[PDB]
């Protein structure tokens, strides 16, 4: 059995809490309250020859809580930086979170990038290939996800588990 600490970071309203609720509880709430104090959840997945347990910190994404984030990413072995594919500003914010992790988090941290709300592709503002290229150039594990439909939610956590 292996255990890893994972943190979710990203602009407010991109769907961080929804992503963790979908992965941990199989839930999705159309009306999810903005996170004030970082929330903690845990979930276990089954790989080829190992049981991986995730200790997950779901951080508040509003800027006024930015100064608290290092308390949650310090020592994290993995991070999922989330943006909303319908909001380019949220994608730019995600890149800045990635920069902060590369400079202040553990040098061996595994960073995944979630282009969330992919079910709203009819309102896309961030091109998939552009995000894929950005992730490849920055050594980030990228997937578009939908906490609403479950698209790639189990998949992104499992892919992270395999690389830990
Ligand atoms: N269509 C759609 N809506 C989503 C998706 N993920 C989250 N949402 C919606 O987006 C809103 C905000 O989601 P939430 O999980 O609270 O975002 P957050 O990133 O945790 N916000 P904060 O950082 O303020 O805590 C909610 O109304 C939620 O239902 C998704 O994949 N698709
Ligand atoms: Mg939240």
């Amino acid at each position: 059995i292996c255990q890893f600490k994972l943190v979710l970071l990203g602009e407010s309203e991109v769907g961080k809490s929804s992503l963790v609720l979908r992965f941990v509880k199989g839930q999705f709430h159309e009306f999810q309250e903005s996170t004030i104090g970082a929330a903690f959840l845990t979930q276990t997945v089954c790989l080829d020859d190992t049981t991986v347990k995730f200790e997950i910190w779901d951080t508040a994404g509003q800027e006024r809580y930015h100064s608290l984030a290092p308390m949650y990413y310090r020592g994290a072995q993995a991070a999922i930086v989330v943006y909303d594919i319908t909001n380019e500003e949220s994608f730019a914010r995600a890149k800045n979170w990635v920069k902060e992790l590369q400079r202040q988090a553990s040098p061996n941290i595994v960073i995944a990038l979630s282009g969330n709300k992919a079910d709203l592709a009819n309102k896309r503002a961030v091109d998939f290939q552009e995000a894929q290229s950005y992730a490849d150039d920055n050594s980030l594990l990228f997937m578009e996800t939908s906490a609403k439909t479950s698209m790639n939610v189990n998949e992104i956590f499992m892919a992270i588990a395999k690389k830990l």
